[PDB]
């Protein structure tokens, strides 16, 4: 039937009949919930020998034409017709099809519109979609990348963006790009026991040292490009430093921000997820959109793990900083958050604050139930790593389902590359 | 086999062996996560008609006395399989069975230490047991409750118990607390719009007047309890006054707050769930711990639906009150809570910080997978309503699962009632 769905801040209540168009089994068990695993298998799309199976490949290409055509307000009936036995045609000819670009561009934002856990969906119809699936070398690959980048930027004023390489063919000709993300930081062990940069990119900076990449040593060291073109060996590709923008920090008020060195990348760019639709998959395809700023504030620079800035930021405001219930860590965090914001602001770059994103996805979750009956939602991820239940997301109760087309991640190419 | 589990902060791997011995189906689907609901069915247990079948009573009890005399070093088997005897032999004499105290103590214990929603757990040895099985009027109902009361308080040095009532029988004379919590505040719509006090309490404040309440319209109006006894109806007992310890709100540098006439009762104490343990079930068992003060500060003054004083905490500071964006909720939120945690040290009753909280809870964590194998959590509940990741507890992965004893809500009685 439908599922009820209750917002304990507004009492209001949803139902959700959009869960049972998911495609197969998800993250959790018949006696256990598992919706706190960062990468289950649920929402991972791995490697594959041999083509799709055309029994596979048939139904869920027909699904999507289907789906395709039955979005346009007074559908065109001999099209649609039409377009089914072509696919049908083309699948039994050559033993897969080609997307026309009007549906790669409805698959792209349909794929956004489908990820549990992005809060800036209300979005999703503003894409611009770079077409490379003409492409063949990791020149050309390295080529579209910076174009991508380029476009991206916009000099601050930043584009929501994706560009799509070849489709998987066999599984043995895949496009990947081994980077997490387009821009990021290097993370380098120093000989005096710490750590420098980006302690989350320690394993792939050593992978990059090894294919030959200059290490510059430092602690914003935009990594290169390593991109794996057709079967291909992944080749290294530096990236042009005029194409990659950062915003230095600093506070309105606290002038001895600045003195600490820091800045960050204006493009959050995801570069190693799988695009899937209508029995075809893209194992390359990097998509861009704004930050928001707990990604930077919180997340790149207060996790342990990551930049961890939280002791000195304490420190610095006076802050009894070895008495943990004075509270210094909620003191800090929400200075480094102004100062992004303002950094941000200031030097005319994008950005978004977690309290109207939040409210601009409230928004958007209650568009889309109108519109059509639910949206996949991941809470754990939705909710800002800080000022939990300030925002309206807290209360909000959802349902987290995996639909199609889809964004999936994918197992690091490292651990399944046959090298030649 | 197991599921393995990180630790995303520390990097730390674990193996979740426990989950084997989940009770029956949980919160979620083949196809969905459904972990973001409040009140699932999986979390509820409901009315019952008749006794309980003994096919399903005698293997739970079975499986029970086995857990228990399987809990100490060195094992009393003769006593064990003597017990085990006398239980069958009891089941089938009178229907049904009567625990030990010692046994009930273990149960109270155990079903805490799988309460997946609760971050003190690391308490969970620490618990008095109030046998009150004997019960059987209103008035003694009331009685024991205020003994609870008193001793749970020692007047601001909180400790932690429980007070189990009459196991239901055939299901018809079950003994129930129709008020959430043991101590809470009541919420009245006022004329010009508005709504006093706890905002939460609405509805029930509503019945409690029905039943004949006298209604002292203020913001601070400690609740009655409102007690049903065997199968009768519930009885409305006003609670002595000085056996409520309240907490009034003041900042350690920000003088006009305590202008602002706040205040919080110093005792949390669940009155509305259900223990089972070994096929019993026990429907009025209410317990207590202690704060953590974000439960106060975030919660129950922040949310909207709850008490809602942000707009004027900000006001009262300066803050930009109408730019989202300057983060004004971010910087009233934390003064709020330093309040709360100076205002209940100053006044030297037992509060814990949510820092210290996340911190202990790891500590236990690890201490039940190295002792059992596993710890059932719900990441929702454990991560604090306010900085989220810069607690440990958000970068831990973990399972959820139903275990017994185990902790039950309750369909709230005034919907199941039949009336006399
Ligand atoms: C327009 C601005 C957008 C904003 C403000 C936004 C914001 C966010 C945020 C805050 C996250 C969480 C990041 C993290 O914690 O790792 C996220 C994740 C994600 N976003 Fe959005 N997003 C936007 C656009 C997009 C676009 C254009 C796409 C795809 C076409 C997209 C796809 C996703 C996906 C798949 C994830 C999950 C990433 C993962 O699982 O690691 N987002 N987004
Ligand atoms: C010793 C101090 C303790 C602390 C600091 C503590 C803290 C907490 C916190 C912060 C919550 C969440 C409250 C909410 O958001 O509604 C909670 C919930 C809970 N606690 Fe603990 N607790 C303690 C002791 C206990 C005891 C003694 C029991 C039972 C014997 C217990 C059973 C539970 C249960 C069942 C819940 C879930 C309540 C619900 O689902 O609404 N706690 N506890
Ligand atoms: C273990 C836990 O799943 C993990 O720390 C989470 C929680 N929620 C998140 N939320 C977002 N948006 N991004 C994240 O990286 C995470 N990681
Ligand atoms: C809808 C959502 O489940 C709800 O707002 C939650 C989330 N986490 C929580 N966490 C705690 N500890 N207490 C709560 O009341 C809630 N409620
Ligand atoms: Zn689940």
């Amino acid at each position: 039937q439908y599922v009820r769905i209750k917002n304990w801040g507004s009492g209001e209540i949803l139902h959700d009949t959009l869960h049972h168009k998911a495609t197969s089994d998800f993250t959790c068990k018949s006696k256990s919930c598992l919706g706190s695993i960062m990468n289950p298998k649920s929402l991972t799309r791995g490697p594959r020998d041999k083509p799709t199976p055309l029994e596979e490949l048939l139904p869920h290409a027909i699904e999507f034409i289907n789906q395709y055509y039955g979005s346009f307000k007074e559908a065109k009936i001999e099209e649609h017709l039409a377009r089914l036995e072509a696919v049908t045609k083309e699948i039994e000819t050559t033993g897969t099809y080609q997307l026309t670009l009007d549906e790669l561009i409805f698959a792209t934002k349909m794929a956004w519109r489908n990820a549990p856990r992005c809060i800036g969906r209300i979005q999703w119809s503003n894409l611009q979609v770079f077409d490379a699936r003409n492409c063949s070398t990791a020149q050309e690959m390295f080529q579209h990348i910076c174009r991508h980048i380029l476009y991206a930027t916009n000099n601050g004023n930043i584009r929501s963006a994706i560009t799509v390489f070849p489709q998987r063919s066999d599984g043995k000709h895949d496009f990947r790009l081994w980077n997490s993300q387009l821009i990021r930081y290097a993370g380098y062990q120093m000989p005096d026991g710490t750590i420098r940069g980006d302690a989350a990119t320690l394993e792939f900076t050593q992978l990059c040292i090894d294919l030959g990449w200059k290490p510059r040593y430092g602690r914003f060291d935009v990594l290169p490009l390593v991109l794996q073109a057709d079967g291909q060996d992944p080749e290294v590709f530096e990236i042009p430093p005029d194409l990659v923008l950062e915003v230095t920090m600093e506070h309105p008020k606290y002038e001895w921000f600045q003195e600490l060195g820091l800045k960050w990348y204006a493009l959050p760019a995801v570069a190693n997820m799988l695009l899937e639709v209508g029995g075809l998959e893209f194992p390359a395809c990097p998509f861009n959109g704004w930050y928001m700023g707990t990604e930077i504030g919180v997340r790149d620079f207060c996790d342990t793990q990551r930049y961890n800035i939280l002791e000195e930021v304490g420190r610095r405001m006076g802050l009894e900083t070895h008495t943990l219930a004075s509270l210094w860590k909620d003191r800090a965090v929400t200075e480094i958050n102004v100062a992004v914001l303002h950094s941000f602001q200031k030097q005319n770059v994008t950005i978004m604050d977690h309290h109207t994103a939040s409210e601009s996805f409230m928004k958007h979750m209650q568009n889309e139930y109108r519109a059509r009956g639910g949206c996949p939602a991941d809470w754990i991820w939705l909710v800002p790593p800080v000022s939990g239940s300030i925002t309206p997301v807290f209360h909000q109760e959802m349902l987290n389902y995996v639909l199609s087309p889809f964004y999936y991640y994918q197992i690091e190419p490292w651990k399944t590359h046959i090298w030649q």
